């Protein structure tokens, strides 16, 4: 594969291992709607010049009712992690650190949905303000 | 463009809005290494028989030693969502809820990495032991 | 004297986190609890003798599932909404502080966890019911 | 058993579904000392012109050595709810959501109290300082 | 010299601690009284496993105070030192969010330990060996 | 040899979350604080008159860069490690309780956040400065 | 309704069993094949005097399998069922020491019956009528 | 066509203590469990294809506490009693052995421990109900 | 000295599991045994003169089957119960430990086995009587 | 002859039939050294207010090395029960149940004796140290 | 490692013991002094049928303890080692229920063996040939 | 034949008598794979300074399939003891206490084997 990396930016995170993969994203300049939406997970062992793609993740950009359903939502990915972390808890791999993480993630979901429910009490959902 | 659901199971979570998208993964009977690894997010309004794919997210199955880098990690999806929310915090649409969610997700990474740092006191990281 | 009722079968809810400086909270005795919980509470003043309760306020909770018994009283979420509302007002005053913001956060997280339980009991169709 | 709503404001909160009950407080114009003090829980299935009172809850208004003990503290209501949830934990309705909420309420009490304690070190509690 | 023999002492290792310039040691688990370690050493990490090059000694209270009297520090004392220093670091050019989050965690740690103490006071068992 | 020293410029650390039932905690004068912080502390008996401090223990923190003044104190991380070790030992005894469990989760999360500051100054390559 | 004549069925009574709600019956001892009862019924205990009210029928293997096939269940299959259910109750609000002790006793039952099979297999007589 | 029935949601009870040489045991899917337990069991012939069951027997356990839902399935102590009876038969015959003796003792102690609970709860007047 | 009785025909109960460090246990002479068992026990201080018993406690077990003779003493289950109660109280104290936990489980199982005997004698109607 | 129950607490267990006898001890309020020490076996057939004492049983209160010898020890009672049941075995009433009980009772003694031995190595036997 | 003739050595096949990698062998039964085997070998089970491939030799006391003094180990020493190792495992990631159960069983085995000792010491005849 | 105690630790349990033999093992620090693996049985009256070996026992270190077969298993020792005790029960020294011990040791073997078969079902065996 080995596609080129010029526009892309490597999302580096001190809490992220970066041992076997890297995460890459669109240039800040190309960010649409205030945020990044086209991400690549690629193998770490590559020239800076190139990215070896393992996986592409694209998020919904533009409101759903104007542009259609053209990508995922943050909630969806979190669900996957939870589902899998709950599968790990229901295995020999059960540990405290996983239940801690599952709890944090559900509370994430909750906080985000609070934002939804509050923008719904005011009436306004997916609004320009 | 629709694809057959077949073995795939809808991952439904009460905490997830699930308005315009749905998440699926391989049947539980098909899971390798205790966990689902092949998720598909698809449009909600669809045939219950069919899945309308929007994105396919596939996770690493197996020890990298003997199976290679064949998938994404939970840490990578979460890096994506942390980055997007941090972007949203540079915007008109900064809010407390996002701040809380970023703090939750960061704490979720910390717990996972504690698992890993404890496996790295014992040198058994990236392995199946 | 006309503001006193006897303690009787009432219990003092004592919690080590609660100051009891001016008030004491009472509830009905355990034997009388119905539906697995205390539903009848009294806040009274601290400086009366233990034989009596000097009631400031009576808060009575919903006793029994609604589907069968209707609306007897308040729900935990209602009292928590009251307290959040006041704390947020204090935040929006000269007396804004960090401890109030923390307590607002904790109370909201509490509403969220109670909500997750309710949402799950809705998917199932068991909300408002005695079914577990 | 109706009463006129009148000046009373309805407490609408994205986190509070209002399925069965509606909380009202005193008109914002009538709030003494920066906060509402006189709440009504009424039946939700009622028209805006009326409140169907299920319960009245009145909070400590004014300084105590000036107007007397004339209502309840936040701590007291939180204590009731902690008591009930703990009682539910000791029943077939025990669950992890209840446990999480109980933990949250106790940490709420801890934070509110810090304030009192900190001020007490500075000599000033029961007072306005 | 400046080194003393490791001997009975056990290195305390935690993945979450960097352990770069220091090492934490306790008395040997076989020698713990009252169910815990109470005699800790912080020593130079770049010494040699057979020795301990001691930087600081920290001794905790061994035995309930209402039975044995005051003879060492409480957890609460050390945590308060850390909270103090972190708050200083917040009131400086190096104010940051991570320090903020650690202060919040440490204060919640104090509040939990406190509830226990408070409940025990109601029950009359504070400072005692009772459960 | 009264086990008693003069208070002097030392300041008393009075924090509302500390009872001072048995011990008082002191530190160097704010004026002698170096590098924005207190690095020399004393734990002393409470009953002692204010003019004096009765020492029980002394704690001293790394003061200045290890590079030019050497190793001359402890880290915060070290005292938190001691406390976590003790509380986990207590959880393995008739004295197990839920408050200890919480306290440990808090202290672990505290270590994780401090770790995150350092991991960030590493991915930023300005660590130790 | 849902009744069957009691007929030749014997009732199994052991003091260890209460019989408050259910009663257990098997075929008359004269009719036992292979030294053992094989056909059991559980019936409602509050039943008319002539009858059995069958809640469930469980029939066990008649014969060595190798000679006659699989005719039925084995003791191990029921004990497994019971261990599965009790463990589930433990992951429930109803967890008790008593259930735990039982699951331990049932697992040890399973281990003992197991030794016999393994020992017999070394001797090549499992599935046989040989002693 | 020897009685093969689709497996479906059924879960194979795969326990390290059961050989699976002749028979397999299946319960209903975890997702389906009521009252916190599996209640609908099948014993199937083991030498079969993993998407099918060749049922030898069906065993239905009491769903719901008896005083609330009535008598609608077997109890654990019932199955234990059957096994004890058959092993005591085996002991009075050429096939007597220590292993059977041991196993009988184990199962009697099992019944005794489950009994304590029933008795304790009977002293509490909560046996047969859904009270903890 | 004070509080002594003569050693008399009393037999010492010497059991290799009992350390005799502070106390000794005696019973009536084997030849004075009514109903196949010793009924009259004495705990005495272990450090008394040779010809003497220094009693700390006397314990008299029920002589004669219950239904035919009445009630004249205590039963084994009563002592076992005392011991279980004290060991539980100890587990609920700073002295909690695994060896107590084990012991309590043994004592309870002891009671259960004696109970099985009682329930089987009652399935025969012969409880408290001399019929085998 | 009866006595007032008063503070005394009935000790009731599911495992005790209470058919003929009842067991009482002092109010938990009054327990010294974290345990009941003053037990009374009375007759079952009596009103809740009154007790019909068949036997008093006093247990050692406080570590022996610090308060002296003042009551029985759990081990003494267990020994009595073992002795009687063994005798029953040398009788026509020999049963498996009694035998298994002796094993349970002997094993109980063995666990209690572990603690004592371990405490002896520690030098804390019959002292109040943990 | 290396081989030794199989010869008179008897394999110890017990059904509960897996023999996956290792076998256990002992002297021939006619060579048993004092009613019992005393010389045991643990060999690799993966070697030619005529050979034994030692990993470990174990020689138990042969002789009257009182008369011949010390000639080898006692069953109690091995059980003490195994208990120690299982406790170690319990203080590690390897903690599980099965280990706790086997530690309990082994301690009770030692307590039964020790009962025998204490009784032959109430009768004065320990370590001697007297029945 | 005396080797000094050195690193070795003395294993003492209230349950074991220590009258004639003493069990020693490697120091905690040298423990590999979280457990002791090298044991020495030695004479009791020997000085604390030294150990007089009577036998040496080396338990399998590391995963059997990665580091080879280099020690004995618990299973193997317990089988030796069961075997001797069963010999004793076939002799005039037959007694109930040995029979109890044989039963305890067999249930021991059953619980360890359950750990194994539970790795086999769960597929994680020997790692
Ligand atoms: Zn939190
Ligand atoms: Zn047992």
């Amino acid at each position: 594969g080995l596609v080129p990396r010029g526009s892309h930016m490597e999302i580096k995170n001190g809490l992220c291992t970066q041992k076997y993969t890297k995460v890459y994203a669109e240039d800040k300049e190309k960010w649409k709607f205030n945020a990044p939406h086209h991400f690549i997970v690629g193998k770490a062992d590559c020239e800076d010049e190139y990215i070896e793609p393992i996986e592409y993740v694209n998020f919904q950009e533009g409101p759903i009712k104007e542009y259609g359903i053209n990508g995922v939502n943050n909630e969806d990915l979190i669900l996957m992690v939870i589902t899998r972390l709950q599968a790990f808890q229901d295995s020999p791999y059960k540990c405290r650190e996983n239940a801690m993480a599952i709890t944090k993630l559900q509370e994430c979901l909750m906080w985000l949905g609070k934002r939804t429910l509050d923008r719904e009490v005011k009436g306004i959902e997916g609004t320009s303000e």
